[PDB]
């Protein structure tokens, strides 16, 4: 998924107001962590997965797998939360052109 920068920061302010659907743990990007991913892009579009207790190299192993599974846009990352988004079929926000 590939955004402007107008795109992605539309949508870096809009995600200020969503709290995390997505938690991971000590163990990881496992499986079902990813199944949660998925399930959330499909319902959401944008979404906010939190990574707390990863340092710089863990938290990027972390990103570059969910990116390349879920073909999501990283929008923001910053602290322990990563901003994704990847559009729907019947798309729930509107994007701007």
């Amino acid at each position: 998924t590939t955004l402007s920068t107008k795109q992605k920061q539309f949508l870096k302010g809009l995600a200020h107001h969503l709290n995390p659907v997505v938690m991971l743990g000590g163990n990881g990007l496992t499986e079902g962590v990813l199944a949660e991913i998925e399930n959330a892009l499909n319902h959401h579009e944008l979404i906010k997965v939190k990574v707390a207790g990863a340092d710089r190299e863990t938290k990027q192993l972390i990103i570059n797998a969910i990116v390349r599974e879920t073909k999501a846009a990283q929008v923001q990352t910053i602290g322990h939360i990563l901003v994704l988004y990847r559009p729907s079929e019947e798309a729930k926000i509107q994007l701007p052109r």
